């Protein structure tokens, strides 16, 4: 019940990143960057929905790594943090830092999501899309529900830090 | 006396713009925008400082534009402002958008400020400087008390805007 | 016999592209392009090895998608490419374009080079490395001998336009 | 009659430097560099016309700094150069390296061009320009003839290298 109310009317994304570094990072730090364009489009949707629900994938993993939520706009940040860039891009180039309170950091194999497909892309299944790609709100509810609890988050401490 | 007050403690930086159509838009607007690099250290000055100014050249203009505080940290702005980017730019580069409140937006000549010098910049004339140099607390308060008082300015309006 | 003298002290780079579209595009056209970085580092290399050959893998595919020859430095480019770019990146960002000669255009599956490891990154499988990865000589030319041979291809075309 | 020859059907651009730096570089080690876009444009030009002539002036300077014609198009580089680069942009985003051939390395004030209007600028004086903009050829021809011989360069040399 806990779960399904931090998902309730929310909007989800699908993050994929080339590196498994990244992802580890924003689990030790709780905080998540990307360059301008898509730092806006997050934004705006912090402030316009209930909830909004970054779920990860490393490229070539096959899986999920977990999902979270954007806590606040984005920020000056603090000290560098040694993202893997990919190839011949700047750090000069991200924008701000976003804080996210992590939902579920345990994997999900893309072999437990096959049955579920998205409306906003075709009715692909949900592990296809490219990054920042839009999942319709039940696909994504059910896709969060398919990952197995994870003990070491304590979703009061997300549902404190909501304000809506 | 209000001028001063906006002023006390404040950190001073020169903004340098390559035309005249970005510091209208400002003007008219009432935000400011640059890179991200650019766009962290000025968000830092603003958490950091009772006032952070902001004191506007137009490169080949011989003057100074007007000056203008920080009202807040950046955020994901409106619908795209026409800025004029440096040949080769993308618009994608730009980071967040700062909301500045005007303290004067008359004119200042060169040939008005030719002495005094920025003990931050090596004395140089405080004209002198690369965009975004920072000006010494005394210099850069006698460079606003040089300017012409701007009528079509209510700096109350300015100081309750502040949150110090 | 043909294919062994193209890869005669040649070098090798595994490139990862994030879309199919991008290796369809280089596949009809014959040519490349990417961030200046990497066009520097590309230049550079064709400029002193014997060949420089790109063995391409669209990640999540599970694949190599096939293999081709630098055919000369960057340059302008003339026609538009609608290259699909990472989110939030301009075009403008992109340096110039190689002319590359295709030597494969067929499929070679992961699983069929299980057998291979790069030197050159820590012994891992060949199919594993960031964008760029360098593969050392005999394994590269290994990977290359492993793909089907591709009849629509005229090696002596490529070997024509080597200037060796 | 020399430079008369060098300039016959060239195509001219005003180069807008916010630092001396730069163009000091540029005039020590015969180069050229800028953003990839502003590259592409370059390199057309240069394989269309004649002769490209570049002629320098650093902001705020009130004088144009001298004038160059490209050589070749742009390439890797080679040895690296300590561009001034524009606060908080990254030399990564830097397109390759252009030879020039300087023609003229001495000064010319504004105050002696100021009969010179660019017509293909609105009939503005000469001197007025974002930049890049480009110099009708009769325009550009005078303010070239404008400037001072320069001894210090063997028009022979600049000549030999022509390649129309
Ligand atoms: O946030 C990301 N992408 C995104 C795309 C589109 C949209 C939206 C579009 N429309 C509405 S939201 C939202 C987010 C995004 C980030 C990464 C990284 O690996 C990463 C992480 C941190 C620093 C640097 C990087 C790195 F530079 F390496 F990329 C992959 N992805
Ligand atoms: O804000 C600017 N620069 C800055 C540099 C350094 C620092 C600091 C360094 N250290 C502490 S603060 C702060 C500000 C800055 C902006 C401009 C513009 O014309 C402009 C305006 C709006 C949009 C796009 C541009 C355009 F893209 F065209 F540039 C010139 N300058
Ligand atoms: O060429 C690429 N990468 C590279 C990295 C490192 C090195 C080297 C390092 N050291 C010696 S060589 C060489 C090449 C590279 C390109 C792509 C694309 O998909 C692509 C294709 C065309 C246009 C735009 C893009 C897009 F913008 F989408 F990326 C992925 N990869
Ligand atoms: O080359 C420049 N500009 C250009 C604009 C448009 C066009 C054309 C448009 N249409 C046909 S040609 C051609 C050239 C240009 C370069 C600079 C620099 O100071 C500079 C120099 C070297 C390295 C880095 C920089 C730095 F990063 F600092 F800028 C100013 N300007």
């Amino acid at each position: 019940s806990k779960l399904k109310y931090v998902l309730q009317d929310a909007r989800f994304f699908l993050i994929k990143s080339n590196n498994h570094e990244n992802v580890s990072l924003a689990k030790a730090k709780g905080v998540w960057s990307t360059l301008p364009v898509n730092e806006k489009k997050l934004n705006l949707a912090f402030r316009s929905a209930r909830s909004v629900i970054l779920i990860f994938s490393v490229r070539e993993s096959g899986k999920f790594q977990g999902f979270a939520r954007l806590s606040s706009e984005s920020h000056h940040g603090g000290s560098p943090i040694h993202w893997v860039l990919p190839a011949g891009m700047s750090a000069k180039m991200l924008g701000g830092v976003f804080k996210i309170d992590w939902i579920c950091r345990r994997e999900l194999p893309f072999t437990k999501s096959a049955h579920l497909t998205n409306p906003w892309n075709e009715h692909k299944p949900v592990k296809i899309g490219r990054d920042g790609q839009e999942i319709e709100l039940e696909c994504g509810t059910q896709l969060c529900l398919l990952f197995p609890p994870d003990e070491s988050i304590d979703l009061y401490q997300v549902i404190h830090k909501m304000r809506h």
